[PDB]
């Protein structure tokens, strides 16, 4: 089994730890952990292309999209590899993250190791929004916290 | 070419940006950038195995050592893949980093993407120090700053 880990940090109150586990090379990736300091509601949750934090989360670039697809939700065929949908925060400002995804990987051309995980200001509309930006970013707003996805023990 | 980047952060502030560039997978990696907030003298400079900064630089584990070798300097045949020797800080507290290395890579089994770059408290004795610790850590002492090595544009 392969494992990875990401420490989310930013300029404000948002911080988290996210774990990745892939039992088999061809298999789904379990994503789990916790994020604190979030407003109640949905927050866009994406793997962005670059593991570049030189200028904070802006340097991470666009959604990781090795197959040149449009933006969607994790359960859509038409999605970026990086499209992990939304995490949900309650009034406690905590999002408990528990995802299984078949499109990201910890090896090969879908590999997310060395790329950046970002949690966003607003909801990702999963490409179903009423504008052009829906099909590109999902209108999830600014980047609250991010980290480079690293190889774990 | 393949490129990677690492933001070093630690108490001080010890703060640096280190760039990696590899023209070809069978070629050397150029490593360059700047680190500020260091004491004058040599500081051990290593790639550690895990890109895990969960509990700070300690979570990164030992020197990256995929070939099960002993610790050495970058010029030694007998070294860990992660053994990049020392960076030198002047009285200005700045280390200007300019390294070329044939053993690290940005792809394959010696790939350092998703691992942690660490700058150390003391000099790495390059395995010539003559105690047991020399052949394992190089006696470079505590971890001042670290970051996960990410894929760059
Ligand atoms: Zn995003
Ligand atoms: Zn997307
Ligand atoms: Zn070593």
């Amino acid at each position: 089994a392969t494992k990875a880990v990401c420490v989310l940090k930013g300029d404000g109150p948002v911080q988290g730890i996210i774990n990745f586990e892939q039992k088999e090379s061809n298999g789904p990736v379990k994503v789990w952990g916790s994020i604190k300091g979030l407003t109640e509601g949905l927050h866009g949750f994406h793997v962005h292309e670059f593991g570049d934090n030189t200028a904070g989360c802006t340097s991470a670039g666009p959604h990781f999209n090795p197959l040149s697809r449009k933006h969607g939700g994790p359960k859509d065929e038409e999605r970026h590899v990086g499209d992990l949908g939304n995490v949900t925060a309650d009034k406690d400002a905590v999002a408990d993250v528990s995802i299984e995804d078949s499109v990201i990987s910890l090896s090969g051309d879908h590999c997310i190791i060395g790329r950046t995980l970002v949690v966003h200001e607003k909801a990702d509309d999963l490409g179903k929004g009423g504008n052009e930006e829906s099909t590109k970013t999902g209108n999830a707003g600014s980047r609250l916290a991010c980290g480079v996805i690293g190889i774990a023990q």
